[PDB]
């Protein structure tokens, strides 16, 4: 005897759901859902997260309300710091962030240090202003735009790919004094340059193209001054 | 280096597909979604289906479809000892942890009865996660149309159930033309629900909707 008048929902009467989707401001100013719209109160979502540079002693948990993936597009309820991080390359630090709601409505964000051990704690309303009117313009215009959403989250994506290989390579230029070949620094520079404007745009994998020809370049010297 | 976070972090994995449980309409209702990063634990609270309902089925699924017969069945449990009550009324607090080995523990816990069950599953292959992916990438207007119309289905029961109640509540001091035209959208709605189309069973609802005047007010004053 399984399954049946055993169903479930997904819907309970006692208890307050989120208007829309609440989450976090990632490197590339995108939004990462934590709790989606139309979750149940209350709801606990934990979730690891790192460093977007290397070398990086702070983070900031910027906690956004909305269903577009660009996070200017999205309702900004606040945010903090968390800092105090050993040093570290890019990625390598594991901050654990955790979005609670309780059964009063009251978003509980927390960002701990899983090495430190130190964590900064807030709390903020997931419940002010909104009236639906607000909300439905809000999922509204994120229907409309959801195309476009998808293509900036790929595209975002690959940019930040990108920009790891750019501070990557620009902080690895100068391993000692003229061990890098003169006039080949030029090239780069040029390239570097025009990848900073390669990358205050749309597109593309051109991008990559780029970034897989400015790899192999320099990839000789360094290399070779393994 | 300025103050960003990236949600990509190594020496942690990631979970293949998206995560969750079967829920009322057939539907798949995520709780961990695809490509998050290992250990994550989620939590949302759920109720009964039906009324009088004295237990759950938590039907664990891996998939990024939106039927449920369409994703990966990871295993199931019941949980007994619910007080029966009306549906929507029970709180079952379900719970997906995956903790570093990556082993999933997906909890259920009655928060009136207290009661709790708990199950483990271990830890797809690169093949049939690409092929998952793709009938994902290939259906995916077909899930979302499908997504709303259960929606739009759950919507019209618990509309249709509640209905019911209230003309069962005073079935005598309501009007006879009044109560012929409530059971005529009623079973109309009734037949939309097994039906194909939103605007059809919204429709319906409108309708049901447009002719229970009475019927609220009569059923209030008992």
């Amino acid at each position: 005897m399984h399954h049946h008048h055993h169903h479930i929902e997904g819907r309970v009467l006692l208890l307050d759901v989120t208007p829309l989707s609440l989450g976090i401001e990632t490197m590339g100013g995108v939004m990462t859902t934590l709790i989606a719209k139309n979750t149940t109160i209350p709801t606990k979502h934990s979730q690891v997260f790192s460093t977007a540079e290397d070398n990086q002693s702070a983070v900031t948990i910027h906690v956004l309300q909305g269903e577009r993936k660009r996070a200017a597009d999205n309702k900004s309820l606040g945010q903090f710091n968390l800092d105090g991080i050993n040093p570290a390359p890019r990625g390598m630090p594991q901050i654990e962030v955790t979005f609670d709601i309780d059964a009063d409505g009251i978003l509980h964000v927390s960002a701990k240090d899983k090495n430190s051990g130190k964590e900064q704690k807030i709390t903020i309303k997931a419940s002010s202003g909104l009236n639906e009117d607000e909300i439905q313009k809000m999922v509204r215009d994120a229907e409309a735009n959801a195309e476009a959403d998808r293509k900036f989250e790929e595209l975002v994506q690959t940019r930040n790919q990108g920009d790891h290989l750019l501070h990557s390579t620009r902080k690895q230029v100068e391993e000692a004094g003229d061990k890098l070949p003169a006039d080949d620094k030029t090239a780069i520079e040029s390239a570097l340059t025009a990848l900073e404007t390669a990358l205050k745009g749309e597109d593309k994998a051109a991008i990559e193209a780029k970034m897989q020809e400015l790899a192999q370049v320099s990839q000789k010297l360094m290399e070779i001054a393994q």
